[PDB]
């Protein structure tokens, strides 16, 4: 401590070293925009082509939550079985737990369901996997010269790129936007009646002469004596033309003359699936979505992939242009760029403070030189914890900046005074000041982690989020203690300048700043103040009460937020037609879209990625969705040049002027969010009880949570609701007669109007399916039931209206269960003035007005409130306890802590005031950004009060000419750091751009919160002082000792 | 039954396209057989958790 | 715990279950091991206060 007073290079030498460690993190450290934060979860999938919704529910979907079971860490299981077949199961797993065991523990029970499973689904595949959202990049792929449409697209991609560019280093998961060519065999009805032939017939055929098969070897083991060749035998080579499957016999005629498949049915190479398509830009294009690799860094990734694509650029087709739709990347390098540009700018501050202030260069380099390297070192202690540079953490280094100034501050500037008042030569005037501030030091240490190493612990997302913080703060405030123990101490005492005793500067110069006098006539001024509000401590003592009472009012009249939505520079919007509508409809919706967008937001749109048959509302044709755009920030001025007014204008033409709900919105922070205010409801069916009775259920309680719009608002179903479905009753009976078999009934109606995954091919080297289904025209209208024939035993053709009634009737198109259980999920949240907690509670008071077997449960984001709330009393008065037990330890007393943890509110009311006036809210950066200013009132206060006792003590002074001298000799720092400080944030705050609602939450309450903190402490803390020691023991006294 | 060719773009290829984003991962080497067999190896950085 | 947690779901299934159908306790070795090291405590703070 001392010690490296008279080492000043075994110091430089730890320096050094920290440096380089910190640096050699720096070059090899992954850059994102946030860590992972969301509790791990698994799905898995199938799809059941032609299914309805409770095909699904129950051949697979049932099957599976009963052979879920004995896998670690199970928090839910929700599941989708949607009418289009697919069923989509999610187990959301308790937080933390491993990824990896999950998923395979997962896809080792479902492998035990494996066999259970109806053999289409079996073989197309159940597929499990890690659930993030959280897509790196989605990349678009188009044609110019219009040649080629999606399915061509989608092929391509599939054939020469997504391979290469998922060999990019830093790519993880790789996926697909859209469905690759298989072989599409549409049947005619006529054609088909015509030779008296059924899809039955069509399938066997297909199955027939398309396959590999068993073969041999000549010359094969074991052989006889004296062989001598040995070769393999080739037999049946699958078909890789259409041409082929042309000329697939279907029949032989009695003539002769014989059948070929390209007689009853158009054969072409097709997409597999052909539900959802895209246009980008009006234009046909199909996507790749990358994720970011487990660790890996997002900026090198996002330009390897972008050079992987480039080099790609001189053997892609005509016209094929690759282009970029959604791109986390650059706003994380913009959003790194201005916390850079802080931390340095932060810095600069503090040289032109601490010069306009010491007015010694010397003086100057010191803190110059002492964060650099707690900056390095503290980006080690989180590499070597697993950290990344990523938002919450960056602005963990911004948020910590005043911790590592100011200590570097107190240092300098207590030599610096010791030389001013005492004239020591340098060497022994540093010894002098560490010798006085170095217990304190540790006390601020203890004090500082005291607060912000219980917000490390806190449960769940919302802990994970704190982790961040807590950690990158903890580590900038242990080095920044240590470069305070062992560089500082030994730079003050090296390169500083000797002052002659009693300087003081005054006069002396001109040009420079006569300012010393300016500053000196003043801090007498100060004291000869302080004294009086000594005097009468009384008032002041009632000014404090009512400081306290109003930081509570403007706090409970605080919002709270969770994070800022941010211009991302893209957005989205989404579409919605009513029930039942078709794919033209919806498409017609997302291409008005598309041209008002690209009209009148031609100075803001980019490109829009209009995407139909998808939307996040949930699967079918009369979903749509569109992917927004936004040209690069430079070129976006204005206040409603911003994704606030373009949404805010979208919607404004979307609402009123339409048939259908068309919303335009920006998305949320954390691309998985909670929605702060409210609550995700699982309404539940318990007692064996059927659709009709548990939507009954639903829709009782979603009139009774109508009727308390003072506490709630918009609890909605987040399903869709029942729809017209379209009953075919096969008389068993009537087709018995007829020499019929159902098999065929059902499969050859399945095959025509579903269609049916038959066999599989090799295209140009790559395997790929074949589907047989009906023709458009076909299968369109109810009528186009007549045109098909089932074909009897007999020999006899059978129209479907022979053995067949058909109705309408409703269905639910969207059947969910939560747990293995059917159930019903309500969105929503709370009335503008009350809390979510309260809203969830008089949701429960109005679920439990529905009926037995009605029960109900909560989920993902009201799970995790639900569970890790009643934390933030615990942990806080964990941090309370802790505190004052480390300044009892610091002083010598159970007294007087209270002066110094009494400092508190003086830096809150600034805080709460400047939310308040900048319309902001109570969110995470707030909160950090509170313990930070809580963090160096206590510093303040700490040295403050500590000076004042060693007076007391160490020189036998009396009460309040100790404090009084104490806070005169402390007024110069307070000051030089608090200017450094609000001028540092100070551009945080005054921010628009990328992220800048960030580095407003930040930047806003620091600045008032360092306001109202020394501008009030520098009055309160000596009465804070007075006061309280003024509860202690009996003489002494007044105060003039001895020894 | 089938031949080296037809394992190498029916299962080798379509294995070797799902090994991408394995953590720790030195090199990959795979073999198409005409018994029919398909054989790949991946190869990790050195210490990684087997 | 996993005892606990099962009573949990239990208490999450008593209230719709049909007329008159009870959980009842025939064997659980868990009530002993809670009541056991229990005594362990009482004997720590009474050997405290001897
Ligand atoms: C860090 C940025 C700095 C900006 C802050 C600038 C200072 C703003 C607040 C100064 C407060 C001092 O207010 C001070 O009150 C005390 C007593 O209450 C007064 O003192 C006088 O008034 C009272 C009677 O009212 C007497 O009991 C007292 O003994 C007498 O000396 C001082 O005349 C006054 O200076």
């Amino acid at each position: 401590p001392n010690f490296f007073i008279d080492r000043p290079i075994f110091a430089w030498v730890i320096a050094i070293i920290i440096m380089l460690a910190g640096g050699l993190a720096i070059l090899k450290l992954p850059v994102a925009q946030y860590p992972t934060i969301a509790p791990p979860a698994v799905t898995i999938s199938a799809s059941y082509p032609g299914a309805d919704a409770k095909t699904v529910q129950d051949t697979v979907t049932q099957v599976i939550e009963q052979n879920m079971n004995g896998i670690d860490n199970l928090m839910y299981m929700s599941s989708n079985s949607d009418s289009t077949g697919t069923v989509q199961i999610t187990l959301t797993f308790e937080s933390g737990t491993d990824a990896d065991i999950a998923q395979v523990q997962v896809q080792n029970k479902l492998q035990l369901a494996m066999p259970l499973l109806p053999q289409e689904v079996q073989q197309q595949g159940v597929s499990v996997e890690k659930s993030s959202s959280s897509f790196l990049m989605v990349v678009g792929v188009i044609n110019t010269d219009g040649t080629m449409t999606q399915e061509d697209i989608s092929d391509y991609v599939a054939a020469n790129m997504k391979d290469a560019i998922s060999r990019t280093s830093g790519v993880g998961d790789v996926q697909l936007f859209g469905s690759q060519y298989a072989m599409r065999i549409w049947m005619n009805p006529n054609e088909l009646n015509k030779f008296q032939l059924t899809p039955v017939d069509v399938i066997t055929a297909i199955k027939a002469q398309n396959a590999q098969v068993a073969a041999g070897q000549l010359g094969g083991t074991p052989p006889v004596k004296g062989q001598q060749l040995n070769a393999s035998i080739i037999a049946q080579t699958r078909l890789t033309s259409t041409e082929e499957f042309g000329k697939i016999l279907l029949k032989v005629n009695q003539d002769g003359s014989r059948v070929l498949l390209r007689d009853v049915a158009k054969i072409e190479l097709g997409g597999e699936n052909y539900d959802i398509i895209a246009e980008f830009n009006g234009q046909p294009a199909s996507g790749l979505g990358i994720k970011l690799a487990t660790g890996a860094n997002a900026l090198d990734t996002a330009a390897a992939i972008r050079a992987e694509l480039a080099k790609m650029e001189p053997f892609f087709p005509s016209g094929l242009k690759i282009v970029y739709p959604y791109d986390t990347t650059p706003f994380v390098k913009i959003s790194i760029h201005e916390v850079v540009k802080t931390l340095v700018e932060a810095i600069i501050l503090v040289f032109l403070v601490m010069y306009l202030f010491l007015q010694n260069f010397r003086a100057t380099l010191i803190p110059t030189i002492a964060v650099p390297v707690v900056l390095l070192g503290t980006f080690a202690v989180l590499a070597a914890f697993g950290f990344s540079i990523n938002t919450l953490t960056m602005f963990g280094m911004v948020l910590a900046i005043g911790l590592l100034v100011d200590d570097a501050i107190v240092v300098v500037e207590n030599v610096e005074r010791v030389m001013a008042e005492e004239g020591l030569p340098p060497k022994e005037a540093t010894r002098k000041s560490m010798g006085q501030i170095q217990g304190a030091l540790v006390g601020i240490a203890m004090v500082l982690s005291a607060v912000f190493v219980p917000m490390a612990f806190f449960g769940g997302s919302t802990g994970a989020i704190y982790r961040q913080f807590s950690i990158t703060i903890v580590s900038a405030m242990a080095l920044s203690v240590l470069v305070a123990l062992i560089l500082t101490p030994a730079l003050c005492a090296t390169m500083l300048k000797p002052i002659a005793k009693g300087d003081h500067g005054e006069g002396k110069k001109g040009f420079f700043g006569w300012f010393n006098r300016m500053f000196e006539k003043s801090t007498h001024h100060y004291t000869d103040s302080v004294g009086g509000i000594l005097r009468s401590t009384g008032r002041y003592l009632v000014l404090y009460l009512i400081i306290v009472v109003g930081m509570a009012y403007l706090f409970v009249r605080l919002p709270s937020s969770f994070l800022p939505d941010e211009d991302q520079g893209v957005f989205m919007t989404m579409v919605q037609l009513p029930a039942g509508a078709t794919q033209e409809r919806t498409q017609k919706v997302l291409n008005e879209v598309t041209h008002y967008y690209l009209t009148k937001e031609k100075n803001n749109v980019e490109s829009v990625f209009a995407v139909n048959g998808f939307g996040f509302a949930g699967r079918g044709q009369n979903t749509g969705i569109a992917f927004v755009s936004l040209k690069d920030w430079a070129d976006r001025p204005g206040e409603e040049n911003k994704v606030e007014a373009i949404t805010m204008r979208a919607t404004r033409a979307f609402s009123q002027i339409k048939d259908a709900m068309v919303f335009a919105f920006n998305l949320p922070a954390i691309v998985e969010l909670g929605t702060a205010t409210g609550f995700d409801f699982e309404l539940i069916d318990q007692a064996g009880l059927g659709h009709e009775k548990l939507t009954q259920a639903r829709n009782q309680l979603l009139a009774e949570a109508a009727k308390h719009p003072d506490m709630l608002t918009s609890v909605r179903p987040n399903g869709l609701e029942d729809t017209p479905q379209f009953k075919i009753d096969i008389d068993q009976e009537k087709a018995q007669a007829l020499g019929v078999s159902i098999n065929d009934i059902n499969t050859t109606l399945g095959a025509a109007w579903g269609g049916s995954y038959v066999n599989d091919f090799i295209d140009r080297g790559r395997v790929k399916k074949v589907y047989v289904m009906s023709e458009a025209k076909y299968r369109m209208l109810p009528d186009d039931i007549g045109d098909w024939y089932v074909r009897a035993a007999d020999g006899q053709m059978v129209p479907f209206s022979a053995f067949s009634s058909s109705r309408w009737e409703y269905g639910s198109p969207r059947l969910e269960r939560y747990n293995g259980l059917p159930s019903m999920e309500i969105l929503g949240q709370a009335a503008p003035g009350k809390s979510t907690g309260e809203a969830m509670e008089l949701m429960e008071q109005l679920a439990s007005k529905l009926p037995t077997g009605v029960g109900y449960d909560w989920t993902g984001m009201s799970y995790q409130e639900r569970l890790s709330g009643n934390q933030a009393p615990s942990l806080y008065a964990i941090s309370l306890i802790v505190v004052f037990l480390c300044l009892a330890a610091l002083y010598e007393s159970w007294s007087i802590p209270f002066s110094v943890m009494l400092v508190v509110p003086l830096g809150v009311i600034g805080a709460l005031l400047a939310a308040t006036f900048r319309g902001l809210t109570n969110d995470v950066y707030f909160q950090v950004g509170l313990l930070t200013t809580i963090g160096l009132s206590a510093k303040n206060a700490i040295l403050i009060v500590e000076f004042a006792k060693d007076l007391m003590d160490k020189e036998g002074k009396g009460l309040i000419e100790a404090t009084l001298d104490a806070v005169r000799m402390r007024l110069r720092p307070i000051l030089m750091t608090s200017l450094a400080f609000i001028l540092g944030v100070m551009p945080l705050v005054i921010s628009t751009g990328a992220g800048s609602g960030a580095q407003n939450a930040v930047g806003t309450g620091v600045m008032g919160g360092m306001v109202t903190a020394t501008v009030l402490a520098i009055f309160f803390v000596p009465v804070f002082f007075v006061v309280v020691r003024r509860r202690f023991s009996r003489k002494n006294e007044d105060i003039e000792h001895s020894h």
